[PDB]
């Protein structure tokens, strides 16, 4: 039948540890129907690069689980990789040794931040009770075993350990270099009055402004001491280096300056770039002046996001102050939003 | 012992398609089963994770030995276990899908691990020209993957955007410099053929041409040098890698680009050389590439050219390549056994 | 109010609702919030 | 009594890993005893600075093992670290 | 199951003890069997594997209440196992071992764990003066741990290959330059108290004092050279680190040395005056403490001691310090809740 | 009080959370001493 | 199946340490040798000029 | 060119090995040949 055999041998690589998680007074812990209270992350040491954290739960969620404590084990970071685990809760008990010692029945899957567990893991009636020894002076003390699988292989035959290595590129850092080293530049860039200089086709390539300044063939003159106004010295230090090796590391808090000189200076890139930054930055009062900017600098898939942020964010955006000193000053832009929430969520019926 | 998660699952798929034709499909003649291994190919989007085909031209196993068994491969991953789907198509003489067959079901994927379908095809019915899948004597298959990510939640952002992040595009318009020729500040001269290049990206992208440039030599030479130890037609790819960094054309006079790149120092280019180079382990260059090596200290490339020559050597030795080299340079086989004495020192 | 939300699909691709926007935005403005209501199931 | 209690609990560190050794043409490998053949060497990948190879005999040493095969597992390299580890032996049929 | 090495073995101990002592034993008074911490301390060679001792002075639950137990504790390792050995021995009032006992055996041990005696010794015959066991109220252990190592045949030749070489004298070297102080160049002065050194090895550990005297200033500066911010007792200490950097008395002398070292920026033994000032966190200090930090970018001592006032905030934010703090600089606060509120189980 | 421990996070960055810590300290001094028991648990 | 008995506590610092570098001296015992950073002495080696500190 | 099969790893070390070699080299392919053709190819 339709099937898919290996002609090679299935080989389970597996490791396992241990954690225990101790936590004093814990009837003093608050008590009301689902209060989930996370742990400390913690890892064996062999982890490369893999971190686990628990969530318990002292009165657990659904209905009928008022009487029991729920646990659950969460992971918290990992280098974006599929993760599939076993994993077995136990209680230490007043003279130190497994109680509550249950494991699932196989390991499960795992991704990053995904929860598993046992939900009515112990029953809290019994638990209260100071005759099972399960609370010596209320501190409690959890202990978990984990048997973490991988499944990869490794063999001796085919004389294939070495088939040729390859180290990554390094264009941008050389271009990094470049712009540090600044050596052989041609062209003086002068913001607020400091000066900066820099190479002459590397701009000259880039983007259709600069080359479109250059090529109107007066160059010697201007390009000795070239004025460039509107921006400060932060904004172009950033958009050189980007400009050079394609990174800009402060995007996030230097967003809505760079989109503008990108407009005024027509680099696609950086532009969306920095619509990513400011719809990844959004808030309920910002949106406004976002709409502002985007329509005053062809920011469309900002314009669409943030629109339809707005078109969610109705209810307690709009009694914003200055989203009336937008509907004041920028009528087309309101018009524009209306227009997107007309013909959608609504034409019903 | 049910546990839930209270959360939401969420599943992509970034696939991608990879077609090969096999050249002289009838006279391919790697019987028993060898594999004709095919060249290796990565993800396109978020390129970290390379793939490569796998290929039976004699089905594995006498029960597929009519049958030419086709099984997808894993070479190189980041200690992951990926869980992609595929399909397979057989490309007819005007070039259209006829052998169309799919998995059910997503199989696991380990580096190392393959998976995939015998009796893809009879052998004798691909062989025959009624069919049409043989244009040219080329057997043409065309493999469309699929690789499921399957992450939670995307957050709590929601996180639409859409954002259309592209690469960042240095060597489309790099090399526009080049072929759009934008008055560029320098001059080379190969054979009397005029290139007009750029001075500060050759000092950018290693110390060589920098270093002599600016020697002196930028001042009476700033815009016509001399090159004399390369042709035109591998001084083209040359300069076309240090425009781009990839460069397309080059296995095809690996050999001579080598000798720029270690003339140059270009370690990148020196390395691509090198894998280019062991596209062609065989048992009739050892002696050449052993001569590149030495002559450029391909480290890679020496140990691994040694290393198949000591697997080999039965059928090495009977190269009259093996006793030209070994009378111009004994030396070679000197560290030759240096290597194998070191693999064999016990016994 | 109503009638324009129910038809606006096509009352808005008038002359008139172009010089009563630009003219008189807050008219729309009373609208927009008229309808943030409307559209908040979902 | 005579005791030095840890002043903790047990927990232990384990770490599992399989190694296969294919020789093709075993039948022909130099028969005496005495001799010493040994794989590849190898790791687990997270080994953390810690290798192995495997060691066979064309015949068992000594004379117990005339007819026998002798197999021993030697820790090629370390880092002068004393090594607690449970091997086991079986073949591929 | 079994096999055998087919190898030689031989047993080797580079053994070594560490004197320690605390002050007021008569009223220490750490109840419930609190730990009471030694400081951490490796066995001289292979200095990257570090000993501590902790000492119960109330032995835990009733069987051990009224006696006093003593163990110690591996602060942190390589990743590797040890099977070291231990004596245990408190000198009387004539300085010699009275009460000593032994381990039968090399206990094996892994980062984080202790071996010792339970029920050590008697705990009022120790406390009782008639024994002369606490001259001063001071107890003066002196512990010898040998640790053992084994090895193969120390990959066999045999063929020993080793003679017995020496160490490094380096520190004692310059230790003798200075404390002899032959062959002085460069002259100092504080407080009326003149001393002379060397200028460029100064220059080599100081690059502030290179800085000023690499501009040409030497024929006036060289001679009479004067230093304002150190008092001759730590500048005699201050000059022994520099000719040093073995801090031998940085405890009684920790916080004013800490301040000068940061005046000349210096980097590792700054490091070393955060280790000075670590194993004194209390009620009272923490807000000067914090204070010099921050005065002075302790970083890593700056997040230890705000890690230390944000567990024990309940209790320790009622001293009189901390109110002169807020009142002078409570921008240290707003760190403070900078760092705790994104931390801490932010709940909530 | 209470609430300002809830939004501490999004708090940080108001501009008048420096301006009263520049002010009045002892205020969010005494916010601390609110947030001493909060968190004895975990 | 490889052995190593490791130990976890569920909660740490209290006391704790601060991590300290390994002892930065000499090697700008050597700064001074190849840098030279005034110099105190003149040698010779066969003519071969060279120079130290005292 | 048996025993020097069997005891290479330390009569490498000579350095009459590297004037031999340099001096006369066809002996070494006939060491190479001799290693190489049989008691090796196994794998």
């Amino acid at each position: 039948g339709p099937v898919a055999e290996s002609r090679c041998y299935t080989q389970i690589k597996v490791v396992k540890f241990s954690y225990m998680w101790t936590i004093n007074n814990f009837s003093f812990c608050r008590e009301e129907m689902g209060e989930v209270i996370k742990s400390s992350t913690f890892s064996s040491g062999a982890n490369d690069k893999l971190k686990w954290c628990l969530r318990v739960n002292p009165k657990g969620l659904d209905e009928e689980s008022k009487d029991y404590l729920s646990l659950y084990l969460l992971l918290v970071s990992c280098p974006k990789s599929e993760v599939r685990a076993k994993f077995k809760f136990s209680i230490l008990n007043a003279k130190g040794e497994e109680t509550k010692a249950m494991e699932s029945q196989r390991a499960y899957r795992f991704v990053q931040g995904k929860d598993w567990g046992f939900k009515k893991f112990i029953r809290r009636d019994f638990l209260l009770d100071e005759a099972n020894g399960l609370l010596p002076d209320d501190k409690l003390t959890l202990f978990c075993e984990v048997s973490v699988v991988q499944d990869s292989v490794n063999i001796s035959g085919q004389n294939t350990m070495n088939m040729v290595k390859v180290p990554e590129c390094r264009l941008a850092d050389e271009l990094g270099g470049l712009w540090e080293n600044s050596r052989f530049t041609d062209c003086c860039l002068c913001v607020a009055g400091q000066e900066f200089q820099a190479h002459k086709a590397i701009l000259a390539a880039r983007s259709p402004v600069f080359s479109a300044m250059f090529e109107h063939e007066m160059e010697e003159s201007k390009k000795n001491r070239v004025e460039i106004n509107d921006v400060e010295p932060e904004v172009f230090k950033e958009m050189m280096c980007f400009i050079y090796t394609g990174k800009a590391p402060n995007l996030d808090k230097m967003a809505d300056d760079l989109l503008a000189a990108a407009d005024k200076y027509a680099l696609e890139r950086l532009k969306v770039m920095c619509e990513d930054a400011l719809c990844s930055n959004l808030s309920v009062e910002n949106a406004a002046e976002i709409l502002i900017l985007a329509d005053l600098h062809s920011a469309d898939q900002l314009k669409t996001q943030a629109v339809d942020f707005i078109n969610y964010h109705a209810s307690d955006v709009l009694e914003t102050s200055g989203w009336k000193s937008m509907v004041v000053s920028h009528p087309h832009l309101v018009a524009e939003a209306y227009r997107s929430l007309a013909s959608a969520q609504c034409p019903f019926l």
